[PDB]
């Protein structure tokens, strides 16, 4: 078994099904006292809960799902009707975010999609039946962070207003997307300093928000 495999089996024998802040705990437990993973974590998570709760986005995007933690966090702050898509590359992954989900009873608010963010961001609007996304966290790989906000504008997905979430813009740090965001009249940004996942290393968060062309 696989450490992924590790942290679903610890959830589903310890937190209680249908509660996702108990899923949340006993993930963050976890990998506290067992073994470190790369969820978004309590402290960070904590800063998505108050952007979730001060936009109420009826549509959002995540790059990349891992084990569903994120996915959890942000799911349960939905409004009814609200709905998350997730994008993951990793079959494997995605096969756990799914089971995670189930767990939470969050499975009606969420869709995991398959594959590369790069490939399937062009499918959104025909195949996915997307008009414009209210908000997307951007918390795969740092490489792509930039790459894809400009697929995304490209693609016509974000309306003036757009909230961008960006993760781990400190630890690893993504400076050509930060230099990117901050240097263009095209997003208006904040920066929230936190800390590395289960760790006393300090990271950050970006927030960008769209203003348009
Ligand atoms: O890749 C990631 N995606 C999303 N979130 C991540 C996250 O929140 C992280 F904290 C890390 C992280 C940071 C520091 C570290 F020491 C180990 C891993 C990574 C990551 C970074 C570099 C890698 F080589 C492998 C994984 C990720
Ligand atoms: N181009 C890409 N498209 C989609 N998923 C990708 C990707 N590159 C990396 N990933 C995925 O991004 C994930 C990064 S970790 C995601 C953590 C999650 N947001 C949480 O906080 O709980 C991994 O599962 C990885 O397989
Ligand atoms: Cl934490
Ligand atoms: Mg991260």
């Amino acid at each position: 078994d696989t450490k992924e495999q590790r942290i679903l089996r610890y959830v589903q024998q310890n937190a209680k099904p249908g509660d996702p802040q108990s899923v949340l705990e006993a993930i963050d437990t976890y990998c506290t006292q067992k073994e470190w993973a790369m969820n978004v974590g309590d402290a960070k998570g904590q800063i998505m809960d108050a952007v979730i709760r001060e936009y109420s986005p009826s549509l959002v995007l995540e790059l990349g799902a891992y084990c569903g933690y994120s996915a959890v966090r942000m799911a349960r702050l939905l409004q009814p009707g609200a709905r998350l898509l997730t994008m993951e590359i990793n079959p494997d992954c995605a096969a756990i975010t799914q089971q995670m989900l189930n767990f939470a009873g969050l499975q009606d608010k969420v869709t995991i999609l398959n594959g590369a963010s790069q490939d399937l961001i062009p499918q959104l609007k025909k195949k996915y039946d997307v008009d414009t996304l209210d908000m997307v966290f951007l918390d795969h790989w740092k490489d792509r962070y930039l790459p894809d906000t400009l697929l995304l504008e490209k693609c016509g997905l974000l309306r003036k207003g757009t909230v961008l979430l960006a993760d781990n813009v400190i630890v690893p740090g993504t400076p050509d997307f930060l230099a990117y965001v901050r240097g263009s009249s095209s997003f208006e940004c904040t920066h929230y300093s936190s800390y590395l996942e289960y760790m006393k290393v300090v990271d950050g968060l970006e927030k960008a928000i769209y203003q348009g062309p």
